């Protein structure tokens, strides 16, 4: 048997931020049946908990109810939070398939309620074909250049004049659906203080509560356009219009041309607890 | 807090079947609440267990991650299989909004293996949109008359000559979404036991592991087309191509103009237990 506990990710409050399922203690499990796992949870992702292999504290592997994925944001964030329950380091080190991920670890009294992590530095380039996302998404501009992240996942970024023309989006998700391996990421706001919203046929997800992977990307974009600098962090509000708030805190030290670190923190808090038969 | 259980619906080992979460004890819990943890949870559907207010047991409500349901198969299946655990009578009468719905459980040394239960009568027509679904299934003609059934939710169903050609279809589910309202199940066999795929946009579905609420409309349908007589039982096997077989037994009785009961039975497994902390 094995135990689980499902965090939200990105959020203080239950039935907030991103669900993940995190299964303990997950080396007798094969592949096959950690996949066969996520797709009987058919939450976002779920996680399962391995020994490590290269000198981290634990491997994690990370899957959807389709696929292994090499790195993800919220699942990991809620992986870092379930596992740091179970010790009383101030740092956990874990092993993915793009490498051993540094976590911060802060409780209060025990309880681990937030985590930062180290993201993949991202690299970018122009979509080109913004006539066409900016139809499905119903404008007719972005206000910044509408450019595409790569670091597992890949995000592209739109941006919208207000909070306000940002919650009147409803994308056409058919005419999204020819966006492939990527996820839409539309944002507004000023200063510290930025909202999202993203949209993804191609990740199945109409749309999401919280996007840990573009979060670093989002502060790089918005500090080579000249919106923050580099090494300001911003605090990213993302899930409003679904009913599933999350924020995720994101900076990127260096320049554009030589990134040397994108951290990207948020909130955790248990949903739930359980036990499954195999 | 609440306890749940995770059953797999239609199956005796788990990861096979249908999963339903069933929340015990929530007549603490507002139906907005009650919604926002179907959502959470984001299985097909999650149960909740009330006080009756109408003479039977207890009262089932019945949520997909969007919508509450007026009834469903293999979520009822699952409620019934999981509240057996917790009484020792031989059936129980669990109130919907279509009515109470009597079920007979099936005990091995005090657990719950099985369930039957009595749906509401289907009403039926022919679906008369036969070209546009048969080009969007990729196939040229049916077996038997394409109707469309009604029972709470909508059934169409569209024969096939051989297992092996339902096995083949690779339907176009883009075109299938023009269908509103409604499940495609598309079934092929003979005698006793028949075979089944069921897909649909329109509830949430590239495809289904056990519609149980379509195995009793599958029953009335093969008597009336001459393949069974009213009431004799067959085996309904489904979801083998997705890798979640589902068995499910169904009998109509009477005749197609005064149809007197219809029952649907299938085994049932527990997956998990846990424990949310609202
Ligand atoms: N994390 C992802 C996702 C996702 O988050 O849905 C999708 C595709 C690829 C990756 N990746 O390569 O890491
Ligand atoms: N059970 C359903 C479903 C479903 O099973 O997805 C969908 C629409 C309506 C009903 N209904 O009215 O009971």
């Amino acid at each position: 048997m094995h135990n689980y506990v499902i965090i939200d990710a990105f959020a203080s409050v239950p039935l907030e931020g991103n669900p993940v399922a995190v299964f303990f203690d997950a080396d007798d499990l094969p592949p096959a049946q950690m996949q066969r796992i996520a797709r009987e949870m058919n939450l976002s992702e779920s996680t399962f908990v391995l020994k490590p292999r290269n000198g981290g504290d634990a491997l994690i592997r990370i899957f959807t109810p389709v696929n292994e994925l090499p790195f993800a944001g919220h699942p990991l964030l809620g992986t870092a939070i379930a596992l740091g329950a179970h010790t009383d380091n101030h740092r956990l080190y874990l092993e993915t398939q793009m490498g051993t991920i540094a976590f911060e670890l802060e409780r209060q009294n025990g309880s681990v309620i937030a985590a930062s992590m180290d993201q993949p530095i991202p690299t970018w380039t122009a979509l080109g074909r913004d006539a066409e996302l900016l139809k499905a998404l119903g404008i007719s501009d972005s206000t910044f250049p509408i450019e595409i992240y790569h670091n597992g996942p890949r995000h592209v970024f739109v941006g919208l004049p207000s909070i306000d023309a940002l919650s009147a989006l409803h994308p056409d998700h058919r005419a999204l659906s020819n966006f492939h391996d990527m996820a839409i990421n539309c944002f507004a706001g000023a200063g510290r203080r930025w909202r999202s919203r993203m949209f993804s046929p191609a990740y199945g997800v109409v749309e999401d509560a919280a996007t840990g992977s573009a979060a670093g990307p989002l502060a790089i974009h918005l500090a080579r356009h000249g919106q923050i600098e580099f090494g300001q962090p911003v605090e990213i509000l993302q899930g409003v219009e679904i009913g599933r708030p999350s924020l995720m805190f994101a900076k990127a030290e260096g320049r554009a041309e030589q990134l040397t670190r994108v951290e990207v923190s948020g909130n955790g808090v248990t949903f739930g607890r359980g036990t499954i038969v195999l």
